[PDB]
């Protein structure tokens, strides 16, 4: 009669909340999906061991096409949990699943967990200053769209930061690196010439947020584009106008060029 | 030699992550601050019991003025944890504390936890569509500023959602309700007349995110301004142009007026 959407966290199996773990252990059946985001520090094995229950993994089709056929039926009679990386409902399509639950007469509750949206706070950039977010899609075709570049421009003009998720191809095990996002954006800049993403643009890279020692680096594209930020996942941020304290943290904590402290008030 | 910034979550003591709990239990000393945000479902007692250690609570002055005198000294010799509501570093000033740690020769690590920034995903609004965020300050003086109203206008024009934190006075135990934020914003609208926040404006209220049964309601101000959303904390959101799926979720899950499904493409 109850379905619980439980977030697993960002890195490993301990990034789930105590509330999430306890509820999962009390559920008759436990499902999960691992295709929406990469959790670099754990496996299904470790997660299953932590919960002490076998977990039925669902594929993208299982979810998008047969969630109401696979999960909900059982949810009508028992307590069922559905696990996902990060925060359960931060994926554009996860929310709709709550609708299918309601319509099937199943009550649902959401158990939050660390998300990259809030975790970016560890970059020192003020969270309230972030504008619209976007994803740097993997280019497909000789000619491809670049709307994510327009989002950066739109935010930057308002002096707002831009969070950029980097595309992934789970089945192919392909995870776009910050380097690839930069290479790609520099090319878009030559084509659009908006002065939005140049060799001299200050950017911030956050790799493996959630782990104890993530890579946090800030600097000009020309300097970071060849830098190794470790294993994926990577996130790229294009800051808008910095507050002195933001810049202080980027210099002190992320190794940013000292000149960014001269924010030209 | 190590300082851990550990997030406690949004509602109760189980909103901390398993990683956070385990690390806290291994720390020689545990500090915390509870003034930045209200955790409506727990107490210091319950948190202390969960961790199994006495917790030295620090005041705003203890932190802002003497963090390097109270916490860091011990952090230099032992493993020390600093607990905070929600996500440790989502407070504009918390990040700077990592700087004081570095400068004192103390290594620090951040343990994330549920945050209201990501938790708003439970409203069905696409997280990437949120623009700049703002706080509805408690009015002080016969005449007072209302920059938060300008943030809404700026986002709305771009068709972006606006997340609005509501002010609190911890010592006074005063927590601004969504009703009070609405009353206040309607008054600002008469004065500024930007057509940004009217009787007919669609708004979303999220109360006690993190608890198992939070209040999620969407509707026109004229209809919600007199509605009771339960105990604090409350958060107010002014959606921009809705995607059909966003509207579908607001109607189905938050009881929004069916007419919002007619988004006037
Ligand atoms: N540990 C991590 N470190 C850096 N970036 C991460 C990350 N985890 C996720 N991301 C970014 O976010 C993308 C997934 S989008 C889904 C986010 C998830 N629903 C949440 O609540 O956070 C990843 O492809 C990557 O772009
Ligand atoms: N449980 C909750 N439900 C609704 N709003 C909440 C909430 N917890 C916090 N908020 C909102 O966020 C404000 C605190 S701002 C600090 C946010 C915290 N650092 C985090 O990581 O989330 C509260 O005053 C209220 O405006």
């Amino acid at each position: 009669m109850v379905l619980y959407f439980i977030g697993l966290g960002l890195y490993d199996e301990r990034d789930i909340t105590v509330k999430g773990l306890e509820i999962a252990k009390k559920c008759d059946y436990v499902f999960a999906e691992f295709y929406t985001s990469l959790m670099a520090g754990t496996t299904l094995g470790r997660i299953q061991k932590l919960i002490g229950k076998e977990i039925r993994v669902l594929s993208r089709e299982d979810v998008e096409l047969n969630f109401e056929n696979i999960v909900l039926p059982l949810a009508k009679e028992n307590d069922v949990a559905f696990l996902t990386p990060g925060d359960p409902l931060v994926a554009t399509t996860h929310a709709e699943l709550r609708i299918r639950a309601k319509r099937a007469g199943v009550e649902s509750y959401v158990i939050h967990a660390p998300s990259i949206y809030s975790a970016v706070g560890i970059t020192g950039l003020h969270i309230y200053k972030f504008g619209k977010s976007a994803t740097v899609a993997y280019p497909e075709g000789n000619m491809f769209p670049t709307s994510y570049y327009d989002v950066i421009k739109e935010n930057a003009e308002r002096g707002l930061h831009t969070l950029l998720f980097l595309d992934i191809k789970a089945e192919k095990r392909m995870y776009m690196t910050a380097n690839e996002a930069m290479e790609l954006l520099l090319k878009v800049e030559d084509m659009k010439k908006g002065g939005v993403f140049t060799d001299d643009t200050l950017v911030v890279v956050l790799a493996r947020a959630g782990s104890l020692n993530p890579t946090i680096r800030a600097g000009y594209v020309k300097d970071l584009i060849r830098e190794d930020f470790g294993d994926p996942p990577h996130i790229l941020i294009v800051p808008g106008k910095l507050h002195i304290v933001e810049a202080e943290y980027l210099v002190e904590i992320a190794g940013a060029p000292r000149e960014i402290l001269r924010v030209n008030v």
